[PDB]
């Protein structure tokens, strides 16, 4: 088989169920890969951790905008 | 184990078909979750690649061991 397909693929298997206030959100990136069950959006805390969320919903949507305009090296 | 489902999991859903050189290698995570299609070892290069193996290979335990003898598995 090609080696690309050999790369581990990180998958969200639930969406947290609540908002998550901006002011503790970092970053984010996204989930698109066809082996996951759905696309989904990992958000990167303040505390550094890891959470799975829903862009379906708006307040994922909303969140990503600002989080587009901040950065961190 | 990671205390929620709504944290991120890192899956293989194919392995590479021959061994990776050892002097390339760095370190390993065994990946369980009950989430992922089977169990799997995930190696991690000297030039930070990461790549999914089948567990039940001779190369992949006795990379294993290796990285655990010489370096506890850990790059700090």
């Amino acid at each position: 088989q090609p080696d690309s397909v050999s790369i581990p693929i990180t998958c969200c298997f639930n969406v947290i169920n609540r908002k998550i206030p901006i002011q503790r959100l970092e970053s984010y990136t996204r989930i698109t890969n066809i082996q996951c069950p759905k696309e989904a959006v990992i958000f990167k805390t303040q505390r550094g951790k890891e959470v799975c969320a829903d862009p379906k919903e708006r307040w994922v949507r909303d969140s990503m905008k600002h989080l587009d305009q901040i950065f961190q090296n």
